[PDB]
């Protein structure tokens, strides 16, 4: 099945990514606190809902939040400035807070039910966000013997995500505070954000349109 490509809102970043973030893939953004990872997530949750000729996939969204950082009003704001209706856009984001890492893993299995339901409708799920992929795993797996167990659980979680991405043609987008594709993000001068691929650089600003050049 052809890979779909979701515009980030930044032409610079889109170019770096080869046209946008890919379906049938997990794109992992890395960066320090305040780098803009969650702003990119909010922007993508809007962009994906655009028609293909405007950089989207006419898609629905599922969002797993581990840090209570999802902001419906930010979504409304971005939607308004991208030519979309803020209420309709929010309606197409299925939102869940993950209580701990085990519940986070279960929510991915739960997501498949809605994915199946919407699959052959005109608004299939096309983006699954996990923000943050690792925050619960970091806080819970501490002490002698914990590392091997943390890593096994995280591997299983990533495998579950890859399966949804590949089986249902979805872009999975995850954040990691300091992957088929790893992107390092950092805040620079004048509040500009700079992105680099791991294993040129794109530059963008955070604005009322989400992100743009
Ligand atoms: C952190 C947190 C708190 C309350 C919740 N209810 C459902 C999920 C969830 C997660
Ligand atoms: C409503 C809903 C149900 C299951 C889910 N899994 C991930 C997000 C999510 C949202």
């Amino acid at each position: 099945a052809t890979i779909g490509r979701i515009s980030t809102g930044s032409k610079s970043l889109d170019k770096l990514l080869g046209g946008g973030i890919e379906t049938q893939a997990i794109t992992e953004v890395f960066g320090e606190f305040g780098s803009g990872k969650t702003q990119l997530a909010h922007t993508l949750a809007v962009m994906v809902q655009l028609p293909p000729e405007e950089g989207g996939l006419n898609g629905s969204v599922m969002w797993i939040d581990t840090e209570n950082t999802f902001r419906p009003e930010r979504i409304r704001e971005i939607a308004q400035n991208r030519g979309l209706d803020p209420d309709e856009v929010l309606k197409h984001i299925a939102y869940a807070r993950a209580f701990n890492s085990n519940h986070q893993m279960l929510l991915v299995q739960q997501a498949e039910d809605m994915i199946k339901e919407l699959l052959n409708t005109d608004r299939p799920v096309k983006l699954l966000i996990v923000d943050s992929l690792t925050s619960h795993f970091r806080s819970e797996y501490i002490g002698r013997g914990a590392l091997a167990e943390r890593q096994q659980k995280l591997a299983k979680h990533l495998a579950d995500l890859h399966r949804l991405a590949n089986l249902y043609d979805i872009a999975v987008f995850v954040t990691n505070q300091v992957a088929t594709l790893r992107v390092y993000l950092r805040k620079g001068k004048g509040g500009k954000r700079i992105a680099r691929l791991i294993d040129g650089e794109a530059v963008f600003s955070i604005t009322e349109k989400g992100i743009e050049d």
